[PDB]
């Protein structure tokens, strides 16, 4: 299991544009396309993106390309966040990729809100991280999602995405 694997399972893959959890227009694995109320808007975000006029439908091989790109700026987001870089460097690798898998979801602004949660991250207390975690919107509006997330980051291991 990895990141690649852990995001395409929480994310899955649509090859036509598609509105996200929050009702968002979206495509691919995950990859926000505008917060506009507008198809025509998306398309051309999609347009632009692709590089090829595209009328809403992308290969893919096109949505891995997208996939990758956006696994990378996720990445060097946190390394760049002063909020962020000094708890990713403290946590174990499969940890990191939690924190990787929230980057993705809510960006880079909004996981370095998760002020007392990073905190007791960094103080590797995981029960009561946890447990502040929890106590979010993330997870009342995603909580199947969220649980899996949370359990990483409790236990260290990939167990809550082994048997899917």
């Amino acid at each position: 299991m990895n990141i690649f694997e852990a995001l395409r399972i929480d994310e899955g893959l649509r090859l036509k544009i598609y509105k996200d959890t929050e009702g968002y227009y979206t495509i691919g694995i995950g990859h926000l396309l505008t917060k506009s109320p507008s198809l025509n808007a998306a398309k051309s975000e999609l347009d632009k993106a692709i590089g090829r006029n595209t009328n809403g439908v992308i290969t893919k091989d096109e949505a891995e390309k997208l996939f990758n790109q956006d696994v990378d700026a996720a990445v060097r987001g946190i390394l760049r966040n002063a909020k962020l870089k000094p708890v990713y460097d403290s946590l174990d690798a499969v940890r990191r990729a939690a924190l990787i898998n929230m980057v993705f979801q809510m960006g880079e602004t909004g996981v370095a809100g998760f002020t007392n949660s990073l905190r007791m991250l960094q103080q590797k207390r995981w029960d009561e991280a946890a447990v502040n975690l929890a106590k979010s919107r993330w997870y009342n509006q995603t909580p199947n999602r969220a649980k899996r997330v949370i359990t990483t980051f409790r236990t260290g291991t990939w167990d809550a995405y082994k048997n899917l």
